[PDB]
């Protein structure tokens, strides 16, 4: 497995541009949006043979999702959607769509200049999350 190697490690964000529109596109109740809009998450992305594991942790939330590449899995997201989770690597991005409700968001990863560039993509509004290796 070498097309997942760039994105394994621990990632704390340090640039947030457009999250507020994206949560308010989700649906997220605007209590929970400055709960995750005054935050730095740290995500963790490993591997444990088949298995892939990423995990956002925060003052708030501390989530996290395991899946095999490629393969749909049922996801609780932090915002409380029961979705259709299926996360593949596409042109050196990893592609994560989450589909509910007739519904559908995505977040692409891609590393760019070693950092992790984030953008989250609802209904033609885009937020873009970038994250520094720890
Ligand atoms: C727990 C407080 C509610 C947070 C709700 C917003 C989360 C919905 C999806 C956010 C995805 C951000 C992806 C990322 O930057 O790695």
């Amino acid at each position: 497995s070498h097309m997942v190697e760039p994105f394994l490690g621990t990632w704390k964000l340090v640039s947030s541009e457009n999250f507020e529109d994206y949560m308010k596109e989700l649906g997220v109740n605007f209590a929970a949006r400055n709960m995750a809009g005054l935050v730095k998450p740290t995500v963790t992305i490993s591997v444990d043979g088949k298995m892939m594991t990423i995990r956002t942790e925060s003052s708030f939330q501390d989530t996290k999702i395991s899946f095999k590449l490629g393969e749909e899995f049922d996801e609780t997201t932090a915002d409380n959607r029961k979705v259709k989770s299926t996360i593949t690597l596409e042109n050196g991005s990893m592609i994560h769509v989450q589909k509910w409700l007739g519904k559908e968001t995505t977040i692409k990863r891609k590393i760019v200049d070693e950092k992790m560039v984030v953008e989250c993509k609802m209904n033609n509004i885009v937020s873009t999350r970038i994250y520094e290796k720890v």
